[PDB]
C-alpha cells in the first residue's frame, strides 16, 4: 500500500499522461486516510474527477444532438437514445462517487472555511451535473440539493473569506451557471456574477502580485460570462481617465 | 448482433470520441468471420490506432520524467512501476490487433491493397512493441515488424500505383520504422523521397478527390524529410 506521498506523486505522474481515472483514484485513496488535504491536494483531487466526468459530459451532448437529430430513422434514433442512456449511467455512477466522497470524509473533516466552501461548491457542481441529465421524477429534489450546496457555501465564504478570494470567485461563477442552465434564470445568474465581480474589483488592487494573478483569472471568467448572456446591449463599452 | 448495426454504434463511438467502445464494436464486427468493407476497416484501424495512442503517448510522458529525476529514488522506482503498467496495457492492445490480424484480417484479404493495408498494420503493431521493447525479445519484434513492412512493400511495388495512399502510406511508416527503431538514417530518407517522387509522375492523371488524398499523404513524406535532413543553411519564408 503507498503511503500519501507516492499516492500524490503518482496522481502528477497521471495527470501528465492524461491518465485521469488513475489521477481520480490516487487522490481518491489519499483523501480517505482521513487527513485534511492541503491546497495542492484538493487541486489535484478537484481536477481528477471534473476531467473523469467531464468526457461523459461531452459526450453526452454529442449523443443527445444525434438523438434530437435523428427524429425521422426510428433505429438511428433508438440506438443513439441507449447509446445516451449507457453514458447517463456512467456520468451518474461518477457524481455519486464524488458526492459519497465529500459527504463521507471531505466536508466532515473540513476544519477550516476556505475547505469547507471548496467542498460545498463542488458538492454544488455534481449535484448540477446530475441536474444536467436529470429528466424523471428525481430532477426537483437534485436541483434543490445543487442550490443548498451552493447557498451554503456562499453562507460561509461571504463571512469568512474576501471577496477576491478565488474559491468565492470560483463559488460564483458556477453559481451563476447554475441559475443560467439549470433554473433558466438569466437575470439572477448576471446580477449574481456582477455582483461578485464588482465587489472583487473594489480590493484587487491591495493583493500582491501573486494572489492578484490568481483572482484576476477567475475574473475574467465572470466578465466573460457575463458578455456573452448580455451581448452587445447591457454592456458599456470601456474608456479610461 | 447484425455487422450493420454495430458498424453504426462505432460510428457513434467515434463521434463520441469514446474509442474503447468504437474498439470493440469493430472487433466483433471482424470477428464474424467476413472480409471488412473499406469503411469497417478504416473504423477499425482508426478506433484501435487511438486506444493504442493513448498508452503511447503516457509512456512517453512517463519516461521522459522518470529520465528527468535524479535527486530521488524511490520516486524514480514509482515511476518506473507507473510506465511497467502503462506498457503492459500497450502490450495487450497490440497482441489484440495482431491476433485479429493474423486470424482474420490477412488470411481473408483478396486484393492487393487490402493485404498491403493489414501487412503494414502488422508492422505498425509490431513497431509499437518495439517501441518499449529490451534486450533479447526485441530482436525478434523489430524482425516480426520488418517482415511484416518488406512483405507489403514488395507486393504494392508490384501491384499497386504509386499514387495509392495506401502504397504512400506504407512508405511513410516504414521509412519512419527505419530511422527510428533501426537507426538508418539515410535508408528512410531514400525510402521517403522515392515514394513521393514515384508519385508526382502521376498525379495528373487523377481525379480532384485522389489528388487531395495521395497529396495529403505526400506532404507527411516531406515534413519527415525536412525535419530529418534539417534546416541547415535555410533561410526562413515569407509569401508575396
Amino acid at each position: 500500500h503507498m503511503d500519501k506521498n507516492e499516492l500524490v506523486q503518482k496522481a502528477k505522474l497521471a495527470e501528465q499522461a492524461e491518465r485521469y481515472d488513475d489521477m481520480a483514484a490516487c487522490m481518491k485513496s489519499v483523501t480517505e486516510q482521513g487527513a485534511e488535504l492541503s491546497n495542492e491536494e484538493r487541486n489535484l483531487l478537484s481536477v481528477a474527477y471534473k476531467n473523469v466526468v467531464g468526457a461523459r459530459r461531452s459526450a453526452w451532448r454529442v449523443v443527445s444532438s444525434i438523438e434530437q437529430k435523428t427524429e425521422g430513422a426510428a433505429a438511428a434514433q433508438q440506438m443513439a437514445r441507449e447509446y445516451r442512456e449507457k453514458i447517463e449511467t456512467e456520468l451518474r455512477d461518477i457524481c455519486n462517487d464524488v458526492l459519497s466522497l465529500l459527504e463521507k470524509f471531505l466536508i466532515p473533516n473540513a476544519s477550516q472555511a476556505e475547505s469547507k466552501v471548496f467542498y460545498l461548491k463542488m458538492k454544488g457542481d455534481y449535484y448540477r451535473y446530475l441536474a444536467e441529465v436529470a429528466a424523471g421524477d428525481d430532477k426537483k429534489g437534485i436541483v434543490d440539493q445543487s442550490q443548498q450546496a451552493y447557498q451554503e457555501a456562499f453562507e460561509i465564504s461571504a463571512a469568512a473569506m474576501q471577496p477576491t478570494h478565488p474559491i468565492r470567485l470560483g463559488l460564483a461563477l458556477n453559481f451563476s451557471v447554475f441559475y443560467y442552465e439549470i433554473l433558466n434564470s438569466p437575470e439572477k445568474a448576471c446580477s449574481l456574477a456582477k455582483t461578485a465581480f464588482d465587489e472583487a474589483i473594489a480590493e484587487l488592487d491591495t493583493l500582491s502580485e501573486e494572489s492578484y494573478k490568481d483572482s484576476t483569472l477567475i475574473m475574467q471568467l465572470l466578465r466573460d460570462n457575463l458578455t456573452l448572456w448580455t451581448g452587445g446591449g447591457g454592456r458599456r463599452r470601456e474608456t479610461q481617465v
